[PDB]
């Protein structure tokens, strides 16, 4: 049964959202997205919704598995925001050149109620981490003062 399985899937992953949105420097966006910054870069703009990213990366389930990782194939790959996951489209855009963000994306901000591919189950939260190598033409998007503001928001409440 597929149907007590995403009881328990709704039920766990709620938890495990829970838990990382009590660790001490987690941010807690109002859509959901769960952060925590592990190294600050020296770029000043953010990629627009459009703009080429290359990006070094690794996903786990969160019972441990890792499902993909671009480590492994050695060099970094591209992705734009609009081409990615909802919690993706909106950290993506948060990011400067340099930074490496651990992401917990709950699962209506993943692959949701369908499920991804083969190793992502329905109603699964998903744990990245994240570093922006670069951005093609240089970012187009939110400079530094734009970012801070969203993050003042957010410690703020
Ligand atoms: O699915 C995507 N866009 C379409 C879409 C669907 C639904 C909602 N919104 C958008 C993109 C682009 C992509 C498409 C097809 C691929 F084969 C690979 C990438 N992916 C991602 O957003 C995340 C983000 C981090 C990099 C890539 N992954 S990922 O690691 O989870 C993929 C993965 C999933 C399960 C695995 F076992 C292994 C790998």
């Amino acid at each position: 049964h597929e149907e007590r399985m995403n009881n328990y899937r709704k039920r766990v992953g709620r938890l495990f959202m829970e838990q990382k949105a009590a660790q001490p420097d987690a941010v807690k966006l109002p859509s959901g997205l769960v952060f925590q910054r592990i190294a600050r870069g020296s770029g000043k703009r953010a990629p627009a919704i459009d703009d080429k990213c290359e990006v070094h990366y690794t996903g786990r389930l969160r019972d441990g598995t890792v499902f993909d990782s671009s480590r492994e194939r050695g060099k970094p790959t591209t992705f734009r925001p609009n081409e990615v996951i909802k919690g993706w489209t909106e950290a993506l855009q948060l990011m400067r050149e340099g930074d490496r963000w651990r992401l917990f994306i709950p699962y209506d901000l993943a692959y949701g109620v369908t499920g991804g591919g083969g190793m992502i189950p329905p109603y699964s939260p998903l744990e990245f981490d994240v570093e922006l190598i670069s951005i093609k033409d240089g970012g187009k998007g939110r400079t530094a003062e734009e970012v801070d503001e969203i993050l003042r928001k957010a410690e703020e409440d």
